């Protein structure tokens, strides 16, 4: 009896004509995409320029001081000290300062309408040389007459003192740079590009003609070390009510750009996918997404350094490298990506593929940048990846998809050797086939409880001596009473009542046959025992491929430096310093209370 | 003798009954995993409000001028000018400037504790119509009365002036709100929203109640257009020392929050992963996590626009496209992401598909957010592609598994044909292989040295004419000088001792055998020569596949503006100024020396 | 005739010796990489340290107020009030604050180069205790003795007032730290860490040594509490010509340091290639890349807390987990990555494999970070993914280049059944094939117009009763009006001549086969019709494998706060000011006319 039950058994008659099946045909493989073509090039990527427009000029005043003492005794004490810095007058610069590098010892000059005048020590003008400043680390130069304030003597008037004094400072102006201010804190309302060259008149200016001045041919007489004329210069010179500052004319558009040179890309690849274009610089891991056309520098804003600074560095560039395996390929194209980047691109060829395709390529404003250049990074680095695994992914299919092509060559040809089991295996359940011509005839298998079959001990046949059986004999029964039935037994558990499989006796008959859920077995046609597979040391048929699914992963919020962290790094809060200082009064005083008597 | 010798011989007989083996079931294939289930719908990010609440008010004050002079022949010299700003007093505001748009050529007001009093050009007080003020580029509005400073008349005492100046000026309050400034750089120590309506006077003040006041239906006449009572409003008048401001008071909770919308997300697909939510944004390319639980607005402090803007905003959104296609699912539901980022998301469901689920998503504090967005756009990335990869392998490992299950439907009738060779190839190494029942008898086959293997020049017999081999004959030795075997040869150099391959004479008898590194060629069952492989073109039977593994890529440290270039951006650098003034002193003056006689 | 003539037809021979061919031998199975060794660790980041040396310090000063009145019938006017802050002198703060929290009433400094003299009320020297500030919200402490300002009595001189404040403020210095400022806005131009002690003295000072001071064993005592000697300090104390501040001097190095601990990693993987090291945490998602050598903190400026820092983190770590699971291994090792990050990383090694690598790991500059950190989160996931995909797909390549292995081992038996069809396959193309010896003698196949072929009614025998045909006779012609051959019908449209393919009569003889586009069916040997395959259920023999390529995506610039919304998040605008303050006077003055007469 079937010891081993952990199966089933199933009974399999040649198969009737109906029904009738075909194999599958060749399916058509898929075909590698022909690629992406790459234009290969160098790039330069300007930015929205933030940085202020820099420059350097000098400052002419003089810092008047009149003092009110009252005398007591044995004691006295300050009255009043009245504070001001005064321009030093246009001549005054050109005939005096810059000449012998000297300073009159009197201030003229007006305020609050009205013609003061001012003399160091009370004593009548003297002419008095400049000399630097004291101890200043990290400061621009600067220069002074006097060194001590002036004060009333001893009595029980009025002092007042003039310190022509003259900085070098750093100016900073930014667009429309219609003004500027200095390292001193000091507004001036007049745009540095002012002045009657080049129609400078046309520019910003917040004060009367007079006060402003342009000197041509101006040679600077550089003080301590007195040296002049190094350089001729057009000095604007302009004189606030509070001083005179003055700084060399020079034109606007080559001095200033709205854009900010960025990134050198020597080799910025050129593609296009869905009516944009791709300039990934894997130097950089970077991907910028710009429209099929150009932009022309006409629409920018006093973008000069922009054309100027790409041509400089790309033809730097091509005579590096390029100027021996390529060359150059039309005049330079500019292409405007998202995020706000200007993209410089010259597209080049090797000799090996020795371009109208680059013809055809094309109030103000001005370009505003995305302080983040991740966006594209990410670009760059999803279609780098994505790219790939498709490309190679489709080769699989392809392989695979051929594969199976060619595997049918061999079904083809095994199914007319076992078609009993080759169909059952096509058809995903036991079932009896036949080959019908070139197609084949089939009928489904029936299941056979393994309970109810029991072998027979002989294989061999007592009416037919010298012959005997090549599969030994069995029978079962469908219902759990059904009738016994005289078949003998095929390959994988297969009830074939003609018992047809013979065999002339054979001399050491050593024989393994399936039976459930192992095996059964007989020594010379005589019935022996049953086993499990487990006796029988197993051996695979199949190809390994251990595979592993990518794991998960948490990305958390980083940052090198929280926004606290930098409203901390400047040394001074403005907003700090006023609240306590404005706050000063509050804490220390009262402003509610009056006296009177 | 065997002329191609890079090869090893081999002997198998007839594999004795042990060792017996069996091939191996098939395998259980992978299941597909039921996928993940993705909730379609609307989201809103709003964000830390990092913006101070802004809002709008008026100035008025007085820059009064006392001035003393001295004067001498042909000259004269300030000898102290006391410059101050002074209130416009309450009455001055509402029945002078407010009515008539007029000024008191007057000041009175409180300072250092006095009642002092100006009169402009020291004379008797007259009411001075306003004036808008001069060029003023990007500014806001602003008028006054005075354009001149008054000074003492010639002689050999004092005069005052009295500019009543009124500005319209930007205010600017931040969390909590309890105070303010403006654009002239002037603290106000008073919660913007103070007053006396809703509790107002809860709100924080400095001052005493009698400096500020609330004017009820307050109908402002715009001065220059002199048109008036536009709209009525509840007008809060504060008096600082220095001046008058006044503004419309507003409520507090509906003017202000303290988070700002962010993204409108038209479809934030949100699933479940792990006890955490999952809302990503294709659009944008972002991905956050939340916890399971939503966020009551109750624990936000003053985030009142929140729910208020998120309506107005998804509402208005479900009318461009699920209006028609989808459904509303419920009220609103807020969660928390990481990063501080709260989302707002209102599900949708189409008619397709037509909850309870959606239900039992239920002092003060406030979120901070991370100024970097990136890790949510991170994992975003790597799920979308992660996923993606996994569910593609997936599919490979279960047809594969799929595959080897129906190759062995051939291994199984192959192993009938050539068992010496299937059998071999199956255990990795060449062994005798016979069919012993369903099992299959094996035993290991013997290596052997081709250069002691020799060929017999005829296939023929001349024992049995007519008749032929099939296969010619051949000898050797397994030791170097072994006995010789009466052998003949095998398919794939195996040495079949039984020399029962045979077959009659043929006419027309071509045939190549395998002999070592190539092989041996007979005419007519009369030997001819050997051969290589090269020289017989080969075919393949194998499905080419060809593979390139990703390679690396280095991501260098890449910005679009170093902190130190926005360190730069600031036209004006408070510390640098601070620095430099306050430096001013050492540089051109010497604070140590002292005079006197 | 043909009815389905979608297809081509064939007529095969037994192929001529020439030529022949052989199989391609198994491909050498490519080999999974040994692997990457990581190193487990822990590590600790620093980041150039951006934020000033914070410290605490006290200011005494006093607010001298001078005050000039007019009296005028039933009214007065200030005419000239002189605000200023002076020193309180250095025995003042030892004998007099510090001691009994008193101050004189009487100011005596120098200023403009004079000995000024203050009597608070004009009355003779009284001292005068401190008392606590008024109402300040979010301010550090402050005390004073004044809180009136003195005024001339009723007349038709002037009133001097004297108040001593001392005030608790926050310091803050930045590297070189060569100087200081406060909280009040005031800069002070000495090195914090000035003195005398630990050579103090070369630190740099701006001031005469006389005005600076250092009291030791100096026991402060905190006012109000009037607690005293709690702890005992080396008291800094410097006298600017404005105010006299003091703080407890500490040494430098140990109490600053140009680096900032960042993160503390738990696990840092450690790993070579390519000449560097691979630092990845993936708890945080990032990868860092080092050269191979270490990185000595005496190239470094003074970062003492560096080192500190790195043992205490580490060591406190070790002892959560490690302290059971790993052991230490050897000295702290410090590389530094790119984008301007030092890393500090202790090897580990758990007991399981219980060195000398570690070893041999061996003016003054500083080091600057990037404020980005997505370089290396992004080499991070590259490297994570990129690594992961070609472990992966290796697999594949080797299982299926064993696959392909295995197969030949089909093909090789398979060819002896179809040669004429198995060949075919091999050689893509219809070819005559047939077994010359090992190798395979070919010919190619004859292509044959569909039209020109029919096929005969009977598959009987007229002379040959009894007996019939396995497969039914046909009849075709090359060429359009080409010779009619008597040949049969062989497998998959073959046109085999010789008519040897025959079986005995059989009962219930259905058949079908292969006949151009569709098939041909035969009862009784007798003719039927023909059909399409489109009737015969087809069933598939391929393993199915449905795959996708991953779809493109964009990412769009995407930022939480643009720089703008920063420039905005400043309450005060330093700029905003500035300007419109150093605009007041253009907007509501003339500063051009000037007056006499
Ligand atoms: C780059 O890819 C394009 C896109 O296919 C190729 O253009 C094809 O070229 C082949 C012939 O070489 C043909 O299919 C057509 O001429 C093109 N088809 C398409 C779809 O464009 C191109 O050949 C590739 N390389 C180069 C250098 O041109
Ligand atoms: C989404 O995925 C879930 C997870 O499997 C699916 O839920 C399963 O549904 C199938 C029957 O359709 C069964 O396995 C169980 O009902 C669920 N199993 C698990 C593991 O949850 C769900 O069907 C999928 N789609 C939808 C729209 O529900
Ligand atoms: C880590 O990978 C390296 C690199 O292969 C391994 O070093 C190899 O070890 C095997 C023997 O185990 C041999 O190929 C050589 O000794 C090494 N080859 C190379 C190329 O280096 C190493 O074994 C791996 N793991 C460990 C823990 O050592
Ligand atoms: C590019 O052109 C398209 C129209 O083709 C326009 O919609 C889009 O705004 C342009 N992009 C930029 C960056 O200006
Ligand atoms: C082209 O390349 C070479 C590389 O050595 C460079 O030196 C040179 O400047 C370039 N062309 C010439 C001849 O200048
Ligand atoms: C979410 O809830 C978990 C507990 O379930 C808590 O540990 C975690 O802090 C919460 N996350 C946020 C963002 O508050
Ligand atoms: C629904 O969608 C349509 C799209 O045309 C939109 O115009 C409409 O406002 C929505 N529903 C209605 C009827 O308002
Ligand atoms: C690391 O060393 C290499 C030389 O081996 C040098 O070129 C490079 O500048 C160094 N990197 C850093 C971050 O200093
Ligand atoms: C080692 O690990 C344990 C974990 O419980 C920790 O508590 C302990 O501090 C460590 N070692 C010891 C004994 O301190």
């Amino acid at each position: 009896k079937a010891e081993n039950t952990d199966a089933n058994f199933y009974v399999c008659p040649p198969p009737t004509g109906a029904t009738v099946v075909q194999f599958e045909q060749p399916r058509r493989c898929p075909t590698r995409p022909e690629g992406q073509n790459y234009t290969e090039g160098i790039a330069v990527v300007f930015k929205e320029n933030i940085a202020p427009y820099k420059f350097k000029a000098t400052m002419y005043y003089k810092d008047v001081t009149v003092s009110q003492v009252w005398f007591g005794h044995r004691s006295s004490q300050f009255m009043g000290i009245f504070e001001d810095r005064a321009p030093v007058p246009f001549e005054e610069v050109i005939d005096k300062i810059n000449a012998k590098g000297v300073c009159r010892s009197t201030a003229k000059y007006v305020r609050n309408n009205l013609e003061t005048t001012a003399f160091h020590r009370d004593d009548h003008e003297t002419d008095m040389e400049l000399k630097p400043a004291n101890a200043a680390t990290r400061t621009s130069r600067g220069w002074h007459t006097t060194d001590l304030k002036y004060n009333p003597s001893r009595v029980e008037r009025y002092g007042t003192t003039v310190n022509c004094i003259v900085e070098e400072v750093d100016a900073r102006s930014v667009y429309p740079y219609d003004e500027f201010v200095l390292a001193t804190g000091d507004f001036v309302y007049m745009s540095p590009f002012y002045g009657y060259r080049e129609g400078s008149h046309t520019e910003h200016t917040s004060y009367a003609a007079d006060r402003f001045k342009q000197v041509d041919g101006f040679y600077a007489r550089d003080l301590t070390t007195k040296a002049r004329a190094t350089a001729p210069t057009t000095r604007n010179l302009l004189t606030t009510p509070k001083f005179t500052v003055a700084w060399d004319w020079v034109p606007k558009r080559p001095s200033v750009c709205t854009m900010t040179k960025w990134q050198e890309v020597d080799e910025m690849l050129r593609s296009e996918y869905g009516g944009s274009f791709r300039f990934s610089s894997d130097a950089i891991s970077t991907t910028f997404t710009t429209n099929l056309t150009e932009y022309p520098l006409s629409r920018v804003d006093l973008g000069d350094c922009i054309g100027k600074d790409a041509r400089d560095a790309m033809d730097r560039i091509f005579a590096r490298r390029y100027n021996a395996t390529h060359i150059k390929v039309g005049q330079p194209q500019y292409y405007l990506a998202n995020g706000g980047f200007l993209i410089a691109y010259q597209p080049l060829l090797s000799n090996t593929l020795a371009h109208l395709r680059e013809q055809s390529r094309k109030s103000v404003e001005r370009i505003k940048t995305t302080s983040s250049i991740e966006f594209a990074r990410l670009q760059f680095t999803y279609n780098h990846i994505q790219r790939h695994v498709n490309d190679m992914l489709g080769r699989v299919a392809i392989a695979w998809c051929e594969l199976q092509n060619h595997e049918l060559t061999l079904w083809n040809e095994a199914r007319k050797l076992n078609p009993n089991a080759i169909a059952s295996v096509t058809v995903g359940r036991r079932v009896s086939a036949r080959m019908l011509g070139d197609v084949m005839a089939v009928s489904t298998c029936v299941p056979v409880a393994a309970d109810n079959v029991i072998v027979q001990n002989s294989m061999r046949i007592s009416s037919r001596p010298g012959a005997c059986y090549s599969r030994p004999l069995v029978s079962f029964r469908y219902e759990d009473q059904g009738p016994l039935v005289e078949g003998q037994l095929g390959e994988n558990n297969e009830l074939r009542l003609t018992r047809d499989a013979i065999e002339p006796c054979t001399v050491g008959h050593r024989r393994y046959f399936t039976f459930g859920g192992g095996y059964v077995y007989f020594e010379e046609y005589a019935y022996s025992h049953q086993l499990s597979r487990a006796d029988i040391t197993t051996v695979s048929t199949f190809i390994d491929l251990n595979i592993t699914m990518l794991e998960d992963h948490e990305f958390v919020p980083l940052e090198v430096y929280t926004r606290h962290e930098i409203k901390d790094s400047g040394l001074l809060d403005y907003t700090e310093v006023q609240r306590r200082n404005q706050l000063h009064d509050l804490r220390f005083a009262d402003i509610d209370t009056v006296i009177h008597a």
